[PDB]
This record gives C-alpha cells, sequence and structure tokens, in this order.
C-alpha cells in the first residue's frame, strides 16, 4: 500500500503545517501537525476542556463505530517550546492520502497549553519520531508509520514542504519526479528516539565550505533551524545590523536586509536554503525587525533541522531494519 497527502502552511510564514487525517466511522477529517520529533497522534476532541478549544475541529469518539477506549492508557507530552497536552486515549481507524490503519491509538486530548488553544488552524499532532518516544502510559503506543510500515510497498515516507507554497508527505514510496539529482543517504541514530544525523558541514552565501560534524535531527514540527552558536554567529555576521537580542529570544535583523543563503552538508551532497527562507518577518505588526530562521540551539541541549532546513529539500525518511535519512535538492 501507499499513501499521498498534500500539506499546507498555516500561515504566510510557514509557522507549520497541516495535513488531513480521516480519523473513525464515519470519517471525521481533523487536519493535524505532522512531526517527526515526536511519537504521540494527539487530536482536540469532544472531551478537551470547553475554555481550551477556540476554533479547532474537534475528534468526537462517541460518533465513530470504530472507536474504543483503550482501557486505563493515559498521556501526557510536553514539547521544545514549552506547551503541552495530555488525555486519554481510544484506538480508531486512521487514514492519510488513501492509506489506512486500523487500531491505531488515537490520543485524545483533555487539556492542551495555551498555544494550542490560540492556534485554530492545527487539531492535533501526528508524531513520525520512533515509538520509543510515545508517552502513552502504562502501555506505549506505535506511531502511524510503525503501524503503516509492513503493509507499505517500502517501509519510508517522505516529507517535501513547500516554500509559501504546499507541499506533500508520501507513505512507502518515492515520487522520483519530486526532486532533482540523486538522493544522498546518510546514517541515523535512533538511541534518543529522532531521525538524528550529522551533518558534514555549512557555508554562508557564496563562502567556502566548512567542514565540521553536526549532529541534529530532521523535525517537522520545528520551525526553525537551530544550529551550534559559532554557526550561527557566522551566519548572522554577513547580515548588516543583525544582532542577537535577549529581549525578543533571538537573532533579529533589518527587515530592509537581503539575506544571504546557506547551505549544509549530507554526506559530499550539499542542500542550499535560500535567503528568503530565513526571513521570519517583523517581530511585532508594522516593525522593521525581523525575526531570524536560523537560531542558536546552545539552550536546547540538541541541533534541530526544522522546516527552515527540511523545506529546502526532499527528504525520505527511511525506516528499513537500520533507518537511514535521505536528501535530495528540488
Amino acid at each position: 500500500s501507499t499513501g499521498s497527502a498534500t500539506t499546507t502552511p498555516i500561515d504566510s510564514l510557514d509557522d507549520a503545517y497541516i495535513t488531513p487525517v480521516q480519523i473513525g466511522t464515519p470519517a471525521q477529517t481533523l487536519n493535524l501537525d505532522f512531526d517527526t520529533g515526536s511519537s504521540d497522534l494527539w487530536v482536540f476532541s469532544s472531551e478537551t476542556t470547553a475554555s481550551e478549544v477556540d476554533g479547532q475541529t474537534i475528534y468526537t469518539p462517541s460518533k465513530s463505530t470504530t472507536a474504543k477506549l483503550l482501557s486505563g492508557a493515559t498521556w501526557s507530552i510536553s514539547y521544545g517550546d514549552g506547551s503541552s497536552s495530555s488525555g486519554d486515549v481510544y484506538t480508531d481507524t486512521v487514514s492519510v492520502g488513501g492509506l489506512t490503519v486500523t487500531g491505531q491509538a488515537v490520543e485524545s486530548a483533555k487539556k492542551v497549553s495555551s498555544s494550542f488553544t490560540e492556534d485554530s488552524t492545527i487539531d492535533g499532532l501526528l508524531g513520525l519520531a520512533f515509538s520509543t518516544l510515545n508517552t502513552v502510559s502504562p502501555t506505549q503506543q506505535k506511531t502511524f508509520f510503525d503501524n503503516a510500515k509492513a503493509s507499505l510497498d517500502s517501509p519510508v515516507f517522505t516529507a517535501d514542504l513547500g516554500y509559501h507554497a504546499p507541499g506533500t508527505y508520501n507513505f512507502g514510496f518515492i515520487d522520483t519526479t519530486a526532486y532533482t539529482g540523486s538522493i544522498t543517504y546518510t546514517a541515523v541514530s535512533t538511541k534518543q528516539g529522532f531521525w538524528e544525523w550529522t551533518s558534514t558541514g555549512y557555508a554562508v552565501g557564496s563562502g567556502t565550505f566548512k567542514s565540521t560534524s553536526i549532529d541534529g535531527i530532521a523535525d517537522t514540527g520545528t520551525t526553525l533551524l537551530y544550529l551550534p552558536a559559532t554557526v550561527v554567529s557566522a551566519y548572522w555576521a554577513q547580515v548588516s545590523g543583525a544582532k542577537s537580542s535577549s529581549s525578543v529570544g533571538g537573532y533579529v535583523f533589518p527587515c530592509s536586509a537581503t539575506l544571504p543563503s546557506f547551505t549544509f552538508g549530507v554526506g559530499s551532497a550539499r542542500i542550499v536554503i535560500p535567503g528568503d527562507y530565513i526571513d521570519f518577518g517583523p517581530i511585532s505588526t508594522g516593525s522593521s525587525s525581523c525575526f531570524g530562521g536560523i537560531q542558536s540551539s546552545a539552550g536546547i541541549g540538541i541541533n534541530i533541522f526544522g522546516d527552515v532546513a527540511l523545506k529546502a529539500a526532499f527528504v525520505v525518511f527511511n525506516g528499513a531494519t537500520t533507518p537511514t535519512l535521505g536528501f535530495a535538492s528540488k
């Protein structure tokens, strides 16, 4: 089997991407944030505290003839941005782009933090990291990809995120029309539960490539590119007027600037992020100070190849017995 679904930016900045997902019988379609940095499929629901729902579409398990309470199971998750959610668990039928899993754990939110409530466009998350990170207790549950893997034509999914445009998540096949050149594969460590790999270095604009190992994670659920302070300083030093602002929470730059590109290494191959992809617009409405799309990871504990980086590439998440990651230009 295979599946193919379009993923769409939630706003004009590409702050995140939503993909429609069919849950239950008859189908209830929710727009979920596919997140290769976590491993829980959770949704706004008829059980979510009413004051914490503001425009989202909800899953109502009582209206699904295939829903079943997973007795005793609870979940609770906290994300790197300080947001969180928690609740109980049903199993139900879940379909993405024509690919159907029966018995998928659907984590029903009883509580969500303010940032989820405040984002009316995201109805929940669909985790695509390794199932060892799933938070369901006392019986950990499998991701959608883990459950579908055996049925797929090939045990892979691909992320093709658009810049200010829709893109595609495919399951079970590699669309050879969706990228240019060849796909360069690189090793993955699953020891932390992430799609964790080592970039071979970077360049800023037309500058020379610096060969240096950068361990980080491929994370479709993080907006920006978070890299070591040395790398980020070298990038922003090429932008007149750019500075790190403690009050804003990262590097800012004059909105009148033209930003240089940023290149990262994948083995001997190179992925070029155009400068425009690094512009996240005014820090507040009407400001001439703009927020940078490359930020320091020094306070995180891990480097994060988020959407800024991934949307410059066609990315293969290879879930073979030994997982690997593939990157191609497009």
